[PDB]
DNA sequence: CCGACGTCGCATCAGC
DNA sequence: GCTGATGCGA
DNA sequence: GTCGG
């Protein structure tokens, strides 16, 4: 629809959820205001009650009576004294540092410290991805134009395939969804080399590569299947540089790779649609596997898979191409 | 009335 | 020292 | 906060 059908209303649901997230850490309200925003979201009419809402799944008693009130007052009272709150407020905003959740927000409100200000006054009292979001808070917000996301992916095949030429990478997340802006980039790595009955330098050399040409420049985490990190194209010339950009690098065995590939291509939309049209013909999805449920409820073994496809034929299922994915 | 409501890899904490 | 729990992000 | 066993 359009936002401006409903907009005033989603975004107070929206306020609201990451309240009880970050202030309040009740993660099933912050759930269910989300839910209720969602299905609100993609409702072709203009909300002219509260109990004409209540109708959709996901809103019930309470958000109803909300929306009565911001439809009469054009405001909601506890939203604003909410939103006023010095201690509140301040550990809401906190949270939008990478590495700091409610808990750590929550630690440093109670000892003084508020603004990122505050935090820069106060490095030794953060952990060490804490300080990379901190370093890059305006960057981690900024999106990724397509242009940059293929001018990424450039570098990255490149590297993987000049590490040794048997890597199979694949961009996924909303970027092999085709979509216009992305908010990181997510790849997915496997090596023949690499099965579920299988080194973990595997992944590390990969990393250590992108590191050599000053493609990443930042470790955020790094084990042997899971490296989180940060990373910025080459400055072309006089022009300005490049915002530095969010990067994750998944190494998956050659078998899971293609239940991995799917997962993580999204959307989630898509993915609980895919997931419970599956439930049906008695099949559950994994990010590993595809379990054939089953006399009982038992997930028996998963199921051969080497290509993205030999899953839609596996539940009858036309195969989908990535850009008709969002749902 | 009252429990379910997402899962998993890594960094760091709590505790022995 | 190590194991297990908790915080965190996606 | 919402839904349902
Ligand atoms: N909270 C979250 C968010 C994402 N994910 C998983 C499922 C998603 O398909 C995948 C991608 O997450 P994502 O980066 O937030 N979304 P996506 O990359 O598709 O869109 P943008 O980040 O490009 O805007 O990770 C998750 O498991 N838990
Ligand atoms: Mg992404
Ligand atoms: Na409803
Ligand atoms: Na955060």
């Amino acid at each position: 629809p359009q936002e401006t059908l409903n907009g005033g209303i989603t975004d107070m649901l929206t306020e609201l959820a990451n309240f009880e997230k970050n202030v309040s850490q009740a993660i099933h309200k912050y759930n269910a205001y989300r839910k209720a925003a969602s299905v609100i979201a993609k409702y072709p009419h203009k909300i002219k009650s509260g109990a004409e809402a209540k109708k959709l799944p996901g809103v019930g008693t309470k958000i109803a009576e909300k929306i009565d009130e911001f439809l009469a007052t054009g405001k909601l009272r506890k939203l604003e004294k909410i939103r006023q709150d010095d201690t509140s407020s301040s550990i809401n905003f906190l949270t939008r540092v990478s590495g700091i959740g409610p808990s750590a927000a929550r630690k440093f409100v109670d000892e003084g410290i508020k603004t990122l200000e505050d935090l820069r006054k106060n490095e030794d009292k953060l952990n060490h991805h804490q300080r990379i979001g901190l370093k890059y808070f305006g960057d981690f917000e900024k999106r990724i134009p397509r242009e940059e996301m293929l001018q990424m992916q450039d570098i990255v095949l490149n590297e993987v395939k000049k590490v040794d030429s048997e890597y199979i990478a694949t961009v996924c997340g909303s970027f092999r969804r085709g979509a216009e802006s992305s908010g990181d980039m997510d790849v997915l790595l496997t090596h023949p080399s690499f099965t579920s009955e299988s080194q973990p330098k595997l992944l590390h050399q990969v990393v250590e590569q992108l590191q050599k040409v000053h493609f990443i420049t930042d470790t955020l985490s790094k084990g042997e299947t899971k490296f989180m990190g940060v990373c910025q194209l080459p400055s072309k010339n006089d022009e300005k540089e490049y915002p530095h950009r969010r990067i994750d690098i998944r190494l998956i065995p050659k078998d899971q790779y293609y239940c991995g590939v799917l997962y993580f291509t999204g959307s989630d939309i898509f993915n609980k649609n895919m997931r419970a049209h599956a439930l049906e013909k008695g099949f559950t999805i994994n990010e590993y596997t595809i379990r054939p449920l089953g006399v009982t409820g038992v997930a028996g073994e998963p199921l051969p898979v080497d290509s993205e496809k030999d899953i839609f034929d596996y539940i009858q299922w036309k195969y989908r191409e990535p850009k008709d994915r969002s749902e």
